[PDB]
């Protein structure tokens, strides 16, 4: 009945997530690359009747909101100066909500 | 890669357990054990955000468990219930998994809070 988050590859339910994203040599990251990393690794679904019904997460919005809470601006094409780490609260809602806290690490900052 | 899952929650299960009541004569029917197990647990192969259900051999597993306990089942599926026994339910892969299920018959327990 509830939306849960799941590991894309195993299908196991998850409560906490983590991904790594490499910055470019100038320490910049694009939001679209964070979105792709998170959404490739984790998905949301409502389970019923031996079936998973996928639900869209607000990954992009969640990333920008996490960055703004760390006082990091993103430009109109999605670039920002990355911190070493930030936590994204990825949300998916039900039809009839779940939040996955995903720690993003940017490991290659000078 | 085949796993067993709880029918209602969808959570993966390693070891299952069910309770099945005997009749007044202390007999249980295989069909009631089948229904108890299969109503609660199912097998599936997970891939690509999708569950692909697989058939379990529940009835055969029950009869094999009962045979190994030297418990005879009659032609209409009735047997004299032992207190608790384990059934090894199997499902096969298309690309293969066993769920041990503990079956207990509660009307035949030696200890009980009731008076
Ligand atoms: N941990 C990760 O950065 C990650 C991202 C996507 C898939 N698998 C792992």
């Amino acid at each position: 009945g509830n939306v849960n988050f799941y590991d894309v590859t195993s299908g196991a339910t998850v409560t906490n997530g983590a991904v790594s994203v490499n910055a470019d040599n100038q320490g910049q990251v694009n939001v679209a690359n964070v979105v792709a990393a998170i959404n490739s690794k984790y998905f949301a679904a409502q389970y019923a009747d031996k079936k998973l019904n996928t639900r869209t997460a607000n990954t992009e919005d969640a990333i920008k909101a996490a960055l703004k809470d760390q006082k990091i601006d993103v430009n109109s094409v999605g670039y920002f100066k990355a911190p070493h780490t930030f936590t994204v609260n990825v949300k998916a809602t039900s039809n009839t909500s779940a939040t996955l806290p995903v720690v993003v690490t940017v490991p290659n900052l000078e």
